[PDB]
């Protein structure tokens, strides 16, 4: 259940000489894709290997959306993500929703994050363009 | 100004537990950018954090071709790219002309490889397309 995630930053001295630095959230895997671990570079909303990181605002504002958000999931999956990370403090609903996928469920990981887990994630991305994500268990 | 690349990949197991494959390489960095380390995700030849890895080919196939090598490395780097690692082993004159824009180099390093390195690259990167570079020196 509960999904470990590491953020990475990483970042060069002059000299050559790097040093990289990580931070611990913690959310839950959806039903609706795999219990696998994963890590890409992090994009927020090609080639393979990424982890859409996604704010889902409140419905009110989108009463009858463009994808759900399992489409959203979906659709991320099929354009290579590597795995999908909803932030559904807006929308405590996605996680009921998110949840009815177990039937055909998606090949890599779905985790939503919430509350102040879901908050450290949204300044690491913010504040800075590079950013690596494992998601783990 | 030796180049210090290594290609690693991930793959999860069922459990959770994964496991990473780190492969070293060596190159140069060309003084047409920067002699810093950096990181990022594989791409052969929109996302910001990227290392483009480009394979010039024998440069009769392309007499007059779009952009220089030069002009390939600043596309990349004006389009996120973290890093560049031209593959020059089938094109030798590169390496002469990357290093004439050495009063106006690139934010980003500039990093190329020929011979043996190249090849485990180029083998690594197509074997499996979700792959991630660190550059050093």
């Amino acid at each position: 259940e509960t999904a470990f995630v590491e953020v990475v930053l990483f970042e060069s001295s002059p000299s050559g000489d790097y040093t990289t630095h990580t931070t611990g959230l913690t959310g839950r895997f959806s039903r609706a894709g795999a219990m696998l671990s994963a890590e890409g570079e992090i994009v927020q909303m090609y080639e393979y290997g990424w982890v859409g990181v996604v704010k889902l605002e409140q419905p009110e504002l989108d009463p009858k959306p463009c994808l759900t958000v399992l489409g959203k999931a979906k659709r991320a999956v099929q354009r290579g993500a590597t795995a999908v990370i909803f932030d559904v403090s807006e929308n405590p609903e996605a996680i009921d929703q998110l949840n009815q996928g177990s039937e055909d469920p998606l090949k890599r990981p779905v985790v939503y994050v919430k509350g102040a887990d879901a908050i450290k994630l949204m300044n690491i991305v913010n504040k800075q363009k590079v950013a690596r994500a494992r998601i783990q268990h």
